[PDB]
């Protein structure tokens, strides 16, 4: 039984790489039909409860520049949010945040069912349907048939659907993957452990969005075995509404056995209860080398993989797939060619090239080869190198393409105003001046040439007199600042 | 492997009546583990989002006024509240409210896991174990054990805990159930459709709780296919934060084939998609004239059954047995004996002397014989028949408690005022008096006697002069009004 109106996109899965993928295919302008096991667990994150964190960040802030999700999705679900290395300078930054799980499926299933062009269907799959080495829509398990001119595939295979892949040669694999076990909050006695809040004023993941959007804030608790140095072990809350923990830190693999103890040797956690045990579950998945950049099977046209199935862990590793492999196998259905982004525009750059080739995700520490590319790269102006590639391709509405120029203009603007308004030796300005300059001014210098003091912040700079009112577009006074400040490495 | 502390009260399943046999055991005293498949989904609706309507809105009352969670969990969770035959007489009515899915999820996981002496873990279950013929514990399906002294089990059963079962003379049974298509309220044409508000007052299902409690109301949407008496199918949305829409009324078994015609001939629904299929699931159950009047297993000692196991479909049903279950399983382990509400108590009264007698359900136009007992065990009164007898055995705190002995309080103090403060062929008052009054006063009559006639509400009479202030515990006016009005009948 076939299906009456016909697909353009097929997203099989929807999972973390999946869901960015139909968000993606669809404000593409193309019509997608997302299938799913279940809709009622759509963002439900199975491993740690949050977004971010070195690297991580990078892909998040990446994917949001190009229109996805995750950082709206994460901005609407965070109950703390840290920049790592504040201490450090702009290269070295990363955003992570903790979710309130429910929060952020709350976030995730509502965004998808309000998305023009995008359907949804909650139904298992059986196999897909190929004409003869190029796909033509996919058979689900009630019997079902669907037809699409491309497809995107991710959670799901592992059993007419696995036979069928393994009568190519596609080299299988297997991925070792496990979870903590999870505590109840109840019985654990807080008042004995130090913890954790966010950064202030709060961080904001997307390029989008402001600190109005966070929920309620609310603190970890670092504990350890029984500050002499010792491994601490976070303990994260699953949610505003939950009495779960999850123990950031404790191992993965473990029997029952040794979990209740490995917990109960711990700092206030004496008579801990554990709501769900811990475990790990291997699964086996396929290399990425039969891969186009574009994440299209090298094998079966019209195919793209995303995420699990590529051996990656990670929800924002997924994510970064799900969009690349949705924008592109929205171009096929569109008879044009799909994108992928080289090594020095961006980290889904690397991440993709690197699966291509090497087959994996190289650790983060080897992103970057040089320094310059560690700052071209940093999270903190992925809009500015990505955004707009992506308007140029259909993700990327107006609301956003119009925030984007607005504050492309106030970055321009300043800077030019910064670089024409000088100040003299005693333009009789020059003495409130001095105050808060480390050597005696003199040179006669314009507002630029004193930012790029290592004393000057753009923001006390602009409280002294002569240099007008600053900007009150903060993002854009803060890619001022490093522009003239950091560019000045890169000169 | 053995666990750690040994439990009282063990609940296999918690869907709906397990999820009220544990909140039972718990707020009893007794220290209750309840064992689940899964734990993000507790208070799932798979079939209607609704609780109440026509006998269900007794058995519902019935349980709050026991001090379960049902009424609570609907009052916060109710987006449309309404009672059955507001027109006709208390005995008739009854009440019935729209679900909103998730904040009803919301709010069944939140208060289960903040209960005392309850104890919950996140694991399926392979079999139970038992001292030849008395229960003492369960084993899970990871082969960790639990012990207990008493047990009770609901969903779940369909391998080795079913070979169990069938090595004991049980009856077995079939039940065809299954549930609607479910609509994308993005693809219907609302401005076309009537639409259903709630009562207004809105009713409130708790005898504690109130309406500032509930959500935000919306309504539901009639239709039908292509008024000339036709056969009209309720549209209900599935939550405030959802577009899905149950299609109330529209039929359950059907293949795909024509369940797409069915609803897109429908006035509204042209272009309607289909966000879940419909379908049916056959599952077996065990005959419930195998259990004693508190739902023991006359065969193997401790363990109660209650549920989907008894062969009743229905939350309200489910519940009912649950709260039963868990406070007699509660009494085992107290080394009491159990309790059987008696048919002229209450509906789970009969529902369950049925169940253990007739081995079934039988409709609701039979639950009460006479004329008297329909009246006597209407639905807003269950406080003042069961509450007591409740918080005698441990369930009904002190919260609820209060609250009881207050407005048991009110009805003793009006009624009593009401039949001492009597008004006579002009106390000078009678003038206004005879303005609300049918036929002219004089017979010199108090309060009660002159509420008693027809064209009188509590509410009016109060307005005149020489009756003092209403009582503004509206609960207890009501009582006070429908007790001297028909205990005429009683009389």
């Amino acid at each position: 039984m076939f299906y009456p109106d016909p697909f353009d996109v097929i997203i099989i899965g929807g999972g973390h790489a999946g869901t960015e993928a139909a968000m993606a295919a669809a404000r593409m302008g193309q019509q997608t039909l997302l299938l799913t096991h279940n809709i009622d667990t759509l963002g439900q994150m199975s491993c740690n409860p949050a977004i971010g964190g070195i690297g991580k960040g990078h892909l998040v802030k990446e994917v949001d520049a190009l229109g996805g999700l995750m950082a709206k999705a994460i901005d609407q679900a965070g109950i703390q949010f840290r920049i790592l290395n504040a201490s450090k300078g702009p290269a070295v930054r990363a955003t992570r945040a903790q979710a309130d799980r429910v929060l952020y499926r709350q976030a995730v299933r509502t965004a998808l069912e309000n998305q023009p062009n995008l359907m949804i269907f909650q139904q298992a799959v059986e196999d897909l349907i190929v004409e003869n080495d190029r796909v033509v829509g996919a058979v689900t398990q009630m019997g079902l048939k669907f037809r699409a001119k491309a497809v995107v595939l991710t959670v799901g295979t592992f059993i007419p659907l696995s036979r069928r892949l393994r009568e190519l040669p596609l080299r299988v694999g297997r991925l070792k993957t496990g979870t903590p076990p999870r505590i109840d909050a109840r019985t654990i006695d807080f008042s004995v452990l130090a913890q954790q809040h966010g950064d202030n004023p709060m961080p904001v993941f997307s390029f989008m969005g402001n600190a109005s959007q966070h929920p309620q804030q609310v603190p970890c608790y670092i504990t350890h075995t029984n500050d002499r140095n010792q491994h601490q072990i976070f303990l994260e809350p699953e949610g505003l509404t939950s009495n779960e923990i999850y123990p950031n830190g404790i191992s993965t693999s473990l029997p029952f056995d040794v979990q209740m103890q490995i917990v109960r040797s711990m700092q206030g956690m004496e008579n801990a209860k554990i709501v769900r045990p811990g475990y790990a579950i291997e699964y086996d998945f396929f290399d990425p080398r039969d891969l186009k950049p574009t994440l299209e099977s090298k094998f079966i046209q019209g195919l793209f993989f995303a995420g699990q199935i590529n051996g990656t862990t990670g929800y924002e590793e997924a994510a970064a797939q799900g969009l690349l492999a949705g924008l592109n196998a929205a171009r096929l259905s569109a008879d044009k060619e799909g994108w992928a982004p080289a090594r020095s525009q961006a980290y889904l750059g690397v991440l993709v090239d690197d699966l291509c080739t090497l087959g994996t995700k190289e650790p983060y520490r080897m992103f970057t080869s040089r320094a310059e590319y560690r700052l071209m790269l940093r999270e903190d102006n992925a809009d500015l190198r990505l955004t707009e590639i992506g308007r140029e391709l259909g993700l990327v509405d107006d609301e956003r393409w119009a925030r984007f120029n607005e504050k492309l203009e106030n970055i321009e603007r300043e800077r030019q105003r910064l670089k024409s308004t000088w100040v003299t030796p005693s333009a009789e300005a020059a003495a409130e001046v001095n105050a808060h300059l480390t050597a005696p001014l003199s040179r006669e210098a314009s507002g630029e040439d004193l930012l790029r003091r290592p004393e000057m912040t753009y923001e006390k700079l602009t409280t002294l007199t002569p240099f007008a009112p600053a900007l009150t577009d903060e993002q854009a006074a803060e890619q001022v600042e490093i522009q003239v400040k950091y560019e000045g490495y890169i000169a």
